[PDB]
């Protein structure tokens, strides 16, 4: 009925192996509704190079934890049947489902193929530095175990375009196929950056676009879904992800989000693709992901009035999803960025308070991540959840007004009740800050939804109050 949306990324790099995940899903599924969780972005959920693989070293994405293949029947997270009832466990508690979508390589090929490469400058993938002579790649696809179910289509070298290692001299190298083009357009970091990591798909054949095509449509309808996640797309050819976003939405009956995870501290090159896209998606806010990362790092000297400068929710806030870390930032990974526990409390009020941009919460900072003996999250989101579910609501009032302290409100919506907030952080010593609040809500008195402060704040006769917060702390005060 005009709820806010808040969505979850269920899972982190280092969760347990021990293929229990869609079950803890689905019996999380009421908590997380009754908590503010509206969807759910949900892990690749086909066989990988191996079960422990976290999903992106996509082997066969029609093999959801149901064939023995790779050495295993389930996947890391679970059975095809538990991810099924986890799936189903989310709609009847009015959640939406989104599925991590990995086109851009395989892995794990069945056999090797004798192939005519070329290697290139790993700098300027435009450059070639050798000359072509033959290799022996991981292209060869067969599905054993799936026995045709679902398709019957199988990979071959000659779908192909690169690999960053040859099986004949055991050797690695980012190497192009001789006779084969880069994909494009796409990022041009290092030239061309369509190559990223295993085998990676040359979209140019007609056969490929038909494939993930009827692939994709095969997948939402066999799980039912109500959006994607999709992965890596800075590599893959801007036209063909575009293509293959209106193609879905012509097969399927329900409505599907999408949202891109295109990554880059820079919003003009997010901006230029949601161009080529025709905003017809969201984009992950990667920059402002950088700008919590750049103030963790950075301690009281950040200007908290630049925090939101540069990133994605600030000019286009209806086509970002805001974060704060996910399984690529938390300690230890490829795109490492973690935002500080001292820290992490100001960023998450920040994108769940406002009005701007669709938040998501990262499951590692929500039940914790124990590989790195970092602590759950939960009582200190589930606050702000509240918030966000409950009174962030009507139009806002920003004041990022100063270096240390900033904040901003909403007076609220006459369609809920005593909805309305006053958010107000410093990550320096502490202050107050006078804030209006909507004239309508005067003489109301609004507390600490985080407890982070004891202040009492009266609104006054014209809807103006007077917030606190400590020093390196966040409040979010409302009439409870
Ligand atoms: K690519
Ligand atoms: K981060
Ligand atoms: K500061
Ligand atoms: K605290």
């Amino acid at each position: 009925d005009g709820l806010n949306g808040t969505m979850m990324q269920y899972y982190e790099w280092h969760l347990e192996n021990d293929g229990q995940h869609w079950n803890r899903l689905h019996d999380d599924a009421a908590a997380l509704s009754d908590a503010g969780i509206t969807a759910i972005w949900i892990p690749p959920a086909y066989k990988g190079n191996s079960q422990a693989d976290v999903g992106y070293g996509a082997y066969d994405l029609y093999d959801l934890g149901e064939f023995n293949q790779k050495g295993t029947v389930r996947t890391k997270y679970g059975t095809k049947a538990q991810l099924e009832r986890a799936i189903g466990s989310l709609k009847s508690n009015d959640i939406n489902v989104y599925g991590d979508v990995v086109m851009n390589h395989k892995m794990g090929a069945d056999f090797t193929e004798a192939v005519q490469a070329v290697q290139v400058n790993p700098t300027n993938r435009w450059q070639d530095i050798s000359g072509a002579y033959t290799i022996d790649a991981w292209t060869g696809f067969d599905f054993s175990g799936r026995n045709n179910a679902y398709s019957d289509f199988k990979w071959r070298w000659f779908h192909f375009n690169g690999v960053d290692w040859d099986q004949r001299y055991q050797e690695n190298h980012i190497f192009r196929f001789a006779n084969t083009n880069w994909n494009w357009r796409v990022d041009e970091e290092n030239g061309n950056y369509d190559y990223l990591l295993g085998s990676n798909i040359d979209f140019s054949h007609p056969e490929v676009q038909d494939e993930l095509k009827d692939w994709g449509s095969w997948f939402t309808d066999e799980l039912d879904l109500d959006g994607y996640r999709l992965d890596a797309i800075k590599h893959i050819p801007f036209w063909y992800t575009s293509d293959w976003v209106r193609h879905q939405r012509n097969e399927a009956d329900q409505d599907l989000f999408v949202v891109g995870e295109y990554w880059k501290d820079d919003v003009g090159a997010l901006e230029f693709y949601l161009d080529e896209m025709n905003w017809e998606m969201s984009l992950f806010d990667v920059p402002l992901n950088y700008n919590f990362y750049r103030a963790s790092q950075q301690g009281g000297s950040y200007d908290m009035r630049n925090i939101l400068r540069g990133s994605l929710v600030e000019a286009h806030p209806m086509h970002a999803v805001t974060f704060v870390d996910n399984h690529d930032t938390q300690p230890g990974e490829s795109l490492e960025s973690w935002v500080a526990d001292w820290f992490k409390p100001l960023a998450y009020a920040t994108i769940l308070t406002r009005e701007g941009g669709y938040p998501n919460v990262f499951y590692g900072d929500y039940y914790g991540i124990p590989n790195d003996n970092i602590s759950a999250k939960k009582d200190m989101i589930d606050e702000l959840l509240d918030a966000r579910q409950n009174y962030a609501y009507g139009t806002q009032h920003d004041y990022f007004d100063h270096w240390d302290v900033v904040g901003w409100t909403r007076e609220g919506s006459s369609s809920r009740p005593n909805s309305g907030l006053a958010t107000i952080m410093s990550n320096g010593p502490g202050g107050s800050k006078w804030m209006y609040v909507g004239r309508q809500n005067a003489g109301q008195t609004w507390t600490d939804l985080t407890g982070n402060n004891g202040a009492s704040v009266t609104i006054n006769g014209d809807g103006w109050g007077e917030f606190f917060t400590n020093g390196g702390s966040v409040s979010v005060y409302v009439n409870q």
